[PDB]
């Protein structure tokens, strides 16, 4: 199917232990999706056999009790709904802002 | 409540604390948020506003930020923002009480 993006959003408390772990394995199981828009917020474009997927994986790794996973269903037409003003994103600032 | 020309947008503010301006200026970005939604990271907020609503806060928040240290991005989720948010896990610290979703 077409390509959407999901926004997700992973309220960790990331300077505690565990946090940081958890974060860094949810920031590794994003990478090639997108782009690292916060420390913790991530861009994934995603065709639905790679969402259903992913989400797995990031249900699997987060604490549920702890923390917080929040999706942001932008859709296909996700460059026509999201806006950039100032810096470049700390990540990958060679890029292009909207994927 | 709100308006059938209400939505949401989500505002993701990468503000910078390379000096004391950063955490002065999300208090202020912050502030102009909270009327209109809920925070669900320290600097992702959420507002539910009208055309006329959003065009004044938008306003507010970009000459509240420093364009050349921070960014904020805004993503569009529309009228229908209730079909397109999901939750999974803890409630946010900010206004642990109210509806997940708004
Ligand atoms: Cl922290
Ligand atoms: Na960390």
């Amino acid at each position: 199917n077409d390509a959407m993006l999901v926004l997700i959003s992973y309220d960790v408390s990331f300077e505690d232990p565990g946090g940081q772990r958890r974060l860094r394995r949810i920031a590794k199981a994003c990478q090639d999706y997108g782009q690292r828009v916060q420390y913790s917020v991530f861009e994934c474009v995603v065709d639905p056999a790679q969402w259903a997927k992913l989400k797995h994986r990031l249900l699997s790794e987060m604490d549920k009790e702890k923390d917080c996973l929040r999706f942001y269903y932008l859709g296909a037409n996700w460059r026509n709904k999201v806006e950039h003003v100032g810096a470049k994103p700390a990540y990958d600032p060679e890029g292009p802002l909207i994927l």
